[PDB]
C-alpha cells in the first residue's frame, strides 16, 4: 500500500478571483492537487467545495482542500502561485487606478508569505501575481531566500497574450499562431515589441508592405496592449483581470512541473542580460523543470532601448524605496 | 471565400459568476464563439476581453464578444444558457437563504428572456439555470414557445456530481466511477437515489457489505448533498456557487453541440412520467443533436417515492405561484 | 541549474503494433517521456522518429527514444508496458486462431524480461498485455519479483471496453454512460457480466422493461464481446487488434503515474478474493499511486459462479503446465 | 426527435496505416464520425471495429464504419482525407526509395477518388496525403473540380514539424515555439527555411550569436529534415511514416472543421504566386472554414530562391509527366 507515484501539489496563497479560477484550471485538466489559503474565512472553504465539485462533473480526480495555516498550505507544495494583495486603493476613481498605488499595500504580505516558504517549502517554485508585479517578485525572493531560477512573476504573457489577440483579430488568423512579445516591467512603461511580432515565423512587416495592416493599425494595437488592465478594471466596476491572469500562471506552473521547456516571457532575476544585475523584470525565459533555465537576451533597436530603459530606471527607483522602508521584522 | 464550416455560438444571458465561468470553459476547450449579454453595462465587455486574452494564452481560437442587446445576443446562437437573474433575496440573512424565495424576483426575467428567444432564436437549444430552477424552465418554456426537447435546466447533474464527490472521498475511487444521481427538484426536497449508487456500475449494498462505507455514512452524505448549496452560499458570504454549476451547464450544451447522448440527470419536460403532466422536474435523460431524447423513469422504493412526491408538491407549488403573478 | 521535476517515463518493451501506439498516446497527450524496445533493430528507431515528429505537430514535449538494451530501456521506468511476443502461430488458419497456442512462444519472452525488470527497475509497475495475457502476468510476477500490487495485465478493460460499445449502440448512449464489465481470464472463457450492466448507474433491466433492449439482444452482445478478439484477427488478415488494448494499456499506466483511482478491471493478484489464492485474473480493481489499491469482489449468483469457476479452473490447467514445462533455469 | 445539431463527418478514402491512425485520432477526440475505405476488403472492418472500442475506452462518442461503395464513404463527409496508393515501388530496393516513383501506380488511383467525390461529396474540404503529393493534389483538383480553396495537400506541415522537433532538441526548448517552414514541394527538393526560423518569434540568429547553435548546425539540421521521410522508410523496412503524418492531416481538417484559422504550411492551388499558376506547391497558408483563407507568398533570398526552383522544376516536370499518362 506505500505510495509511488504522488500527485503534484500546487498551492493557491491568495484565494481572491484569480486563485479560485487558477485551482479551477488545475481541477478542470487533472494537473494537481490544489489547496486554498486566504486569510479571510469562510470564503476559501466554500471555493474549495465547489472546486471539488467540478471534479465530478469533469471527471477527474484531485483534490481541493482550504488551509487556513501557511504550514498546511505549504508543505509538501511543488508550485506556489501568490495572489494575496489588494488590487485597487480604496476611495481611489478607477479612472486614476494605477498598481504601482498597491506598494505600500502589498510589499509587507509578500515579505512575509516568502518567510514562510522558507520554512515550509524551500524546495518549491514560486510564482509571484501580485501587483506591483516586478517589485513583489524581488521582494519575495529576498523574504523567501529561494536559488532565483525558483522564481518568477507572471506578467509578460499575459500582456504578449492581449498583444497576440488583437494582433490575431486584425490578420485573422489563430493566436496560436501570433508570436508577439511585451518585455520589461508590467505597467505603463511595458514594452510592446511590435518589430518582433511574426505569424508562424514571418515577419509582420511583409503583412504591413502586402496591404494587410497598416503601421498605424499596429500602433493603436502596441498602446491597447497597454491599457488593456486598466480597460478591464474600468469595464469591471469592481476587481480586475483574472482569467487570462490564471491561464497565465497557470500555464507557467504546467511548463515546470512537466518540464516542457516553453519560452514564455516572465518576470525574471537579471546577472548581466542586457547589462542588468540583482533585479526581476519581464524577460523571454525558458522555464522546465529546472526552473527558469535561460533567460534570453533579444537585440533591441534604438528606440526600444529607450523605452526598455525607461522601464528598468522606474523599477530600480521603486525596488529601493521598497528596500528602504522593509520591516526590520 | 465562402464559409462553409461555421463555428458553433452559445449565448450566456446573464453575464455574472456562472455566466462568466461558462464562457472561460468554452474558451478554454474551444468549444464555441461566447456572446456575454447582461443588463449591467460594461461589466460584460470587461469579462469579455479577459475571455478573449486566454484564447490567445491557451492557443484557441473562438471570438467571445458582450452584446447588450436581446437581438444581437440571440440571433445565430445554437444554444443559449440562462443564468440572468438574483442567488439572494436583498437584506436577508443567509442563513435564511432559499431559493424559492427568489421567484418573485426572477420570474419576470425569465419571462422577457423567453420572449426574446421566440423572436430572434427560435430553433435553439435552451439551458436555464436561474433559480428556482424547475419554476424558471417552465416560465422560459412557456414564454419561449420552443419544442419540449429542447429546453431543459441544469440542476441534477451538480447535485449529482456533489452525491459522486463524496461518496467517491468515501471509497477512495476517483469520481468519474461512481454513479450517483439526485432526481427531483432542485432544493430541500431534492431526492438522492442512494439505492441506485454504483462503483463503475457495481452496486453499492456490497460495498456496505465489505465494510468500506456503513449505510449510516451513505445517509449522511445524502443529506450533506442536499444542503450543500446552502454550504456554500454561507462560506462565501457573497454569492452562491458558480465553478460547477458552469462546468455541468457547459457539460450539458456540449453533450448537445456534439450529439454525444450523455445521460445526464436534468429539469425536462414530463409527458405522463409518473403521472406528470405539463411542467418540467428533475429525472435522469439522454441529451443528443436532437435535443432531450429519452427521459428515463426509474422505479422507485417506498422512500423515494415520498421524498419525489414532496419534490413534486414544491414544483407544482412554486409553479401555482408564478400562475397567480404572470 | 539541478532539475527539480522529471518528466515520468514509460518504457515500452516490445514496439510492434500496440507498442508504438501507446509511444503514440503518450506523445499526443504530454503524458511521459517514452522509450521503445524491441529485439527487431531498426524498426523501434523509425517509430521513435515519426513519434518525435509528431510532439511538434501537436505542440507537446516528450523525449521519444528507441533503446537497444534491456538496461537503457528499463532504468528509470515508472512504468513498463510489455507487449514483446506473437500474436499469431505460424502457418495456421485465421479460423483456428487461439490465445493459448501461443503460450509455447511467449512464456520465455514474458520470463527474461521479468529478469531484466528485476535488475534494472524492480521498483516500476508493470502492465502486460502479451497473450495469453493471465498466464503471461502470473510469468511475469515470478520473474520481476516485484510486489503484487505492483503488476497486473491489461484485458478487462479492452474486453469491457467493447461490452460497452455494443451496448450503447443498442441504447443509443454514449458509451461514457455504460458501465458493463468483463471479468475472468481474457479468452473462450471470459465473463461479460449482463446482469450487471449499468446505465449510469441505472439498471439495465429497467431498459428492458421499458422495450428498449432484450435479454436475447444482451446475450448476443456478450457473445459478441467474448470473440471480438478473434473477429479482429480474421477481418485484419495479419496481426490482431492495437488502437484500443492501447488505449486501455495507457488508461492504466495514466491512473498509476496520477494517482487517480479509477476502478478498472484488469489481471490482478489475489490472495482470497472469490477464494482464490497465488494467481492473477481478470477481476475490477482500483489503479492509484500505490499500484492496485483494491481488488474488488462481485456477489455473483449460481450462473455466474459456474462461468469464472470454469474460468478459474481453465487458467489454474494452464499455469500449473506452465510450471511443469519451465526451465528450471 | 428531428436532429439539429449533427456531428462532423470525415471519411478517409484509404485505410492502410495512415488512415487508421488518424481514424484513431478522430475517436480519440471526439471529433467526427469516421468512415474507413478502402480496395482491400476484411482489413477496413477490422480497424473500424478496433476503432468503436477506443471510444468506450476514452470516454467519447463517435461512430467508426468502414464501407464497402464510394457513395457510402462519401456521402455526407464534411472532409475527405485521402491517403490510397502504395507508399513504395515493388521490388525495388530501400536505398532507391523515391516517391516520384510512385507516380504510375498512384495518378489512377487518385484521378478516379477525384471523380466520386464530385458524384457524391462535391461541397467536401479534400485532403490530399498519397505520394507523389503535390503532383496527386493536381490530379485531384482536376478530377474533383472542386473550388480551388476547397483542396490541398498535407506535407510542408509534416515537413515543418520534422524541422521544429530537431530545431527544437538543438536549443533546448518546446517545439510548440519553435516557428521553422518547409515550403516548396514535398521531396528531396524541399526548402527547410533556415532564415525564417523563430524561437517563439525571436530571430534564430540571435541564438546563433549566443552561440546556443550554430550556422553549421542548422544546416545540417535543414538537410536531415529533407531526408527525414527516407530515413523513417530505412529503419522501418516495410511502410514509410504514418503518426506524424496522420496527426499533421487530422490538425489541418480541424483547423477547416472548426474554423480556427492556423497558419499551416500546405500544398496549395497557385493563382501567381512566384509567377505559378495552375498547379499546387506547399506554401504557408491560413485554414479556416472557408477552406484556404490565405496563401502568404515570402520574400526569398537568392539561396532560397535557388533551391525554391529546383522544388518548382520538380512539381512540373511530375505534372507533366502525369499529362502524358492521361
Ligand atoms: N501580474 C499580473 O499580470 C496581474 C494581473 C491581474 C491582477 N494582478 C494582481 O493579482 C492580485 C490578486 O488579484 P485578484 O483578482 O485575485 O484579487 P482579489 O481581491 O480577488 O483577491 C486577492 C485575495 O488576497 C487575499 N489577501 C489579502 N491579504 C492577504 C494576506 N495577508 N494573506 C493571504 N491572502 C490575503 C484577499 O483576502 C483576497 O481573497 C492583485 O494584487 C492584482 O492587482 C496581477
Ligand atoms: N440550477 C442550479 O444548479 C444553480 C446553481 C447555482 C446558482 N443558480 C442560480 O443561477 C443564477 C445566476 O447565479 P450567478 O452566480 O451567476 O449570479 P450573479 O449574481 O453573479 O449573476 C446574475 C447576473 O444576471 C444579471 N441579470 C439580472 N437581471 C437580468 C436581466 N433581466 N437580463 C440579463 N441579465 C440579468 C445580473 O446583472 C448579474 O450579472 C441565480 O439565479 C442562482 O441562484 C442555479
Ligand atoms: N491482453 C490483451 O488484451 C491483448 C490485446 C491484443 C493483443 N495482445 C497481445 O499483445 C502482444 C503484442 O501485440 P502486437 O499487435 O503489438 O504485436 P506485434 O507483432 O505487432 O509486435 C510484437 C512485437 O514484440 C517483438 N518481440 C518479439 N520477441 C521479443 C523479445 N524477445 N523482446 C522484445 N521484443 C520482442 C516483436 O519483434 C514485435 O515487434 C501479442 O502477444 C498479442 O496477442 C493482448
Ligand atoms: N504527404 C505526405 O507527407 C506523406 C507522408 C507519408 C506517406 N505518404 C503517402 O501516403 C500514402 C499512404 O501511406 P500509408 O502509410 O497509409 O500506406 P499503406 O500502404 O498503409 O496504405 C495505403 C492504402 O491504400 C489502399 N489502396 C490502394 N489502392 C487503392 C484504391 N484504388 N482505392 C482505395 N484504397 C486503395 C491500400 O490497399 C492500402 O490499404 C502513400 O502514397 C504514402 O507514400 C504521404
Ligand atoms: O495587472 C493587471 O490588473 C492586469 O494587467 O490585468
Ligand atoms: O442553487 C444553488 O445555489 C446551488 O445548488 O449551488
Ligand atoms: O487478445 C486479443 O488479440 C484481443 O482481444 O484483441
Ligand atoms: O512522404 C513520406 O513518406 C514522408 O515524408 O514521410
Amino acid at each position: 500500500p506505500a505510495l509511488v507515484q504522488r500527485r503534484k501539489k500546487v498551492a493557491m496563497i491568495g484565494s481572491g478571483m484569480i486563485g479560485g479560477t487558477m485551482g479551477y484550471l488545475c481541477a478542470l485538466r487533472e494537473l494537481a492537487d490544489v489547496v486554498l489559503y486566504d486569510v479571510v474565512k469562510g470564503m476559501p472553504e466554500g471555493k474549495a467545495l465547489d472546486l471539488s465539485h467540478v471534479t465530478s462533473v469533469v471527471d477527474t480526480n484531485v483534490s481541493v482542500r482550504a488551509e487556513y495555516s501557511y504550514e498546511a498550505a505549504l508543505t509538501g507544495a511543488d508550485c506556489v502561485i501568490v495572489t494575496a494583495g489588494l488590487t485597487k486603493v480604496p476611495g481611489k476613481p478607477d479612472s486614476e487606478w494605477s498598481r504601482n498605488d498597491l506598494l505600500p499595500f502589498n510589499s509587507k504580505i509578500i515579505r512575509e508569505i516568502g518567510q514562510n516558504i522558507k520554512k515550509y517549502c524551500p524546495k518549491t517554485f514560486i510564482i509571484v501575481v501580485t501587483n506591483p508585479l516586478d517589485c513583489m517578485v524581488k521582494v519575495m525572493c529576498e523574504a523567501s531566500g529561494v536559488p532565483t531560477n525558483m522564481i518568477c512573476g507572471m506578467a509578460c504573457m499575459l500582456d504578449s497574450g492581449r498583444f497576440r489577440r488583437y494582433v490575431a483579430d486584425a490578420l485573422s488568423v489563430s493566436p496560436r499562431d501570433v508570436q508577439a512579445t511585451v518585455i520589461g516591467t508590467h505597467g505603463d512603461c511595458m514594452v510592446p515589441l511590435v518589430r518582433y511580432i511574426t505569424v508562424n515565423g514571418y515577419p509582420i512587416q511583409k503583412f504591413i508592405k502586402d496591404g494587410v495592416v497598416t503601421e498605424k493599425q499596429l500602433e493603436e494595437i502596441a498602446e491597447h496592449t497597454k491599457v488593456s488592465g486598466g480597460e478591464i478594471v474600468r469595464f469591471l466596476g469592481q476587481g480586475s483581470a483574472y482569467y487570462a491572469p490564471a491561464a497565465s500562471a497557470v500555464a507557467m506552473a504546467t511548463s515546470f512541473l512537466n518540464d516542457e521547456k516553453r519560452v514564455i516571457p516572465c518576470s525574471v532575476y537579471c546577472n548581466g542580460e542586457y547589462g542588468l544585475k540583482d533585479m526581476f523584470i519581464g524577460l523571454p525565459a525558458v522555464i522546465g523543470g529546472a526552473g527558469i533555465e535561460r533567460v534570453i537576451e533579444l537585440e533591441l533597436n534604438e528606440e526600444e532601448k529607450k523605452q526598455f530603459q525607461k522601464s528598468v530606471d522606474d523599477v530600480m527607483a521603486l525596488n529601493k524605496a521598497v528596500a528602504a522602508l522593509q520591516a526590520p521584522g
